[PDB]
């Protein structure tokens, strides 16, 4: 036997952060979870007890803490940048750093109207997120995304003329319910270090609010002929508005919504033109996904 | 033996409804999850295998639909109201329902600075519930409640002055972090039945209002001494502004954000006043409730 | 306004605890995680903020540590009610300590037919809790339980005689599979202090085994005529066996499983006796309630 | 832009299987949980509204049932074979099938000692798995694995001998505890199709046993230099026990417990041999991965 493959480090790092601007009393939070996890000459450590080599999983979460006391933590991609590249750089013998970190909302608080100085709420567990690989010898490539987005149109989906055999009892549709959760991903070129990254430092936050903003309007105003279909034209609109963005990745549940025929009880019309109550299915579930890239 | 108490029925029935407004295109979505739980002359489906005393759990659910199709499902104080009197009415034999509606945001989007006729997002997992106990003879029971509404400070918060004995090794704090899920709850006035109900609807809405802009009105603003005397005022000022009001009760975790004392490295300053980065702390949590009556 | 109830303390404290037989090398562990809230003369910490009366509930944690280094953990009643004792004893104004403890299975494991010194498995996140209210001048209240004990019987279920009206349409069967996750609940005497609690502690863990093995065998040999008429047999012989235990509660979910009609298919057949393919439901779930005494 | 990749279907689809033994009364449970995701010539659903290329995930879900009420649903490599083969066979366009299996325990009880004709226990949240890619002109190529197996030992794991620089502060141990969620994926030999994998039947429910045996067999007996060396002997039993198997990735978290110092508190010793009460720490964890070949 043979190691093929070894990676290691800590998960479910939790972090916050806090700016205090000391003029005007403004302060801003940030609270993340973050993963590191290290490749490099590790495998004498599986097959012959070397801990020698071992870059403790407890020091590397020390090491995620004094990182974001010394550094900024946003945007995200910056942060698991100048992280990943502190573990190639620091040890001769670790070659490759893998930075996921997930990003939790903390919105400032309206107070009678005015934005309040050190008061956030959680309005919703949407995250965003970077998965940041930091390769020695072959730059850093990242991946950012949005999470937990969920989302709900009441009319203008239709499902029609699909596939018809013996394994088919769907009915086609010309008005129905569409909701999903969106996981939406745009892959960036590859950068050849932490210089390259911190020269287009001001497109990360650009292009998350880009794609969100995408998204929320394609869902909106598409009568969409399908999932497949809407999602898309999200991925073609994010990419013509940000050359540095290579691929973009859409999975999309499909959240049923049922009709309930209740004309069993008093000839209730509830179908059709005359629904209004919906059983929401928790499952099953469509599930449909699709990378876009350049043509 | 003998039963000393019974009630049954259907628990999670996931409910939608949409609202659709045919001069203007602009449709509104509700979606809950229900349980209603019956009471009465029931004890012998327990004691000697007598189903007919059994209105069946999925008659329920059915009835559930039903209602929803046939009444407003908003406010859910009304729409439980009108549930929990169908099955003290219909059955003789049952003499109470219990219904718990949650609620589940659907907030309609704004897209290009205009509200959408028919898209909506989740933002938050926040909830709106209630607890409508219908027993006959005995009117119509509510409490109102918002849960799942997390926030965070990040000064202004103070403890100190706590005991201090051999089992304390707690620091007194002049500037601390406080975040929670608030869970707040007001409870009616006992209402005669569905009548009296309806004669109040639109202080549902409002008071449910109040009390989360009181809520959070107070959690910024208040230079918290603890959250005892946080929580206090909160509901103090409900109960101020709303008489039908008997009763408000909070339930708040305290969850801590652990200052890290980074000094063993290159003797990083990170505590006191120089504390930007801390570590959340799943748990344990403090955990506060009280229950805030008229004096 | 005035405070009209008040509790306050520590959730979600985790504890582990391990024996070491240094004769035998075996070795014995126990995880549980812990909650213990405060009542007493604490009024004025939420109306004038005075944090005086406040065991902050930082020590309330160290102190649970403690007691747990200093006594056994187990049975969990015994824990909980020398952790609550303590809390009324050493604080005159703290008057009721109300702890609840989950414990978790650490199971031994087999080693080729052997049983293992000190590696343990958790078979199942089926619980074993206590609620164990100690009330200065009221004694001890113990409520003890198992939950999370998730069974299915795939025939000897039957569901017929119910209630049939307009809302009814389900399908009277003489056939159906029953699942659930049990809830079961037996309350003991009040004890009049530590010393009574002490004197009936193998009751405890004897109690706890009779409850569970009522419950598995009457679910398997019943053949059911409602969940309704199987849980009220389960009470009674777990009242039959412990003159100790004044009142049994189940909570009982019916996680339906329902027939798949196939025959749209080449004619398939897979209703009735020729069920092979049945689709769970995740929701909705009927829930059967009953508490049950002494005649 | 274009399509550069794309798969969809249906998901979370809840299966149960029962066979009934009519000569012996013995009947058999089986439940699962499935995810099936087509890949074929379906880009212009994505690009042009073309719905004529998707077989519907509605239909994909009936096919599972239907697969299922005409096969045997275990093992569940074979059942995935069978259902991904259909999908590419029946559909021209399609060319690839992409079956997920999620398998749930149902143990049968044994009343009174003895095995019970037709009632069961989930006796734990373990899963079995496949992820069964079907692949035209490429064969079938199946992942198994067990996860969601927990484990503690309670001394036998040390952790000496790591790198130590300035972000280290972990102590040095030889004896701590060991507590783990096991992920354990065996990589089975391309199959070039149906006939293939039937030729191999019983070697999946003997490869699952003996990968299920090592594991807790090495876990228990290993005096653990580390959790890499702990993982790396499981693997390499594994592949020396079954020649079909090309590679073994194991994923195990370090589930830390925490030693609590309590020599603040009347000058308690609970650390170093004096350890009894420890704190477990839900996050952060250690997280170290590794995939074992041939040499
Ligand atoms: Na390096
Ligand atoms: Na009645
Ligand atoms: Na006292
Ligand atoms: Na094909």
């Amino acid at each position: 036997s043979a190691v093929k493959a070894a990676r290691y480090g800590k998960d479910n790092v939790r972090v916050y952060k806090v700016h205090k601007d000391e003029k005007t009393g403004v302060q801003t939070v940030y609270e993340m979870t973050v993963c590191v996890l290290l490749e490099g000459e590790i495998e004498t450590s599986y097959t012959k007890a070397d801990n020698s080599v071992i870059v403790a999983t407890d020091s590397i979460k020390n090491t995620i803490y004094i990182t974001a006391k010394q550094n900024p933590v946003t945007p995200p991609e910056l942060f698991g940048s100048i992280l990943g590249t502190h573990f190639i750089e620091k040890y001769n013998h670790i070659h490759a750093a893998h930075v996921n970190i997930v990003c939790h909302r903390w919105t400032r608080m309206d107070i009678d109207g005015k934005p309040h100085p050190h008061s956030f709420i959680r309005d919703s567990e949407e995250k965003r997120n970077v998965q940041v690989d930091v390769v020695e010898g072959k730059g850093i490539d990242i991946k950012s995304s949005l999470s937990g987005l969920t989302v709900l149109k009441s009319t203008n989906s239709q499902f029609w003329g699909f596939l018809r055999d013996e394994y088919t009892t769907l009915k086609e549709t010309w008005d129905r319910i569409l909701s999903t959760d969106v996981d939406a991903t745009w892959q960036w070129k590859n950068f050849s270090g932490l210089q390259e990254v911190r020269s287009h430092v001001p497109k990360f936050d650009a292009t998350w609010a880009t794609a969100r903003e995408v998204t929320l309007k394609t869902f909106a105003e598409d009568n969409s002929a399908s999932v497949q279909a809407t999602m898309y034209k999200m991925a073609e609109q994010i990419l013509a508005r940000q050359q540095l963005i290579e691929t973009v990745e859409y999975s999309l549940p499909n959240k049923h919504y049922f009709e309930i025929d209740l004309s069993w009880h008093k000839g209730l019309q509830n179908t059709g033109k005359n629904a209004e109550v919906f059983a929401p299915q928790s499952d099953p579930n469509g599930l449909i996904k699709c990378t876009v890239g350049r043509s």
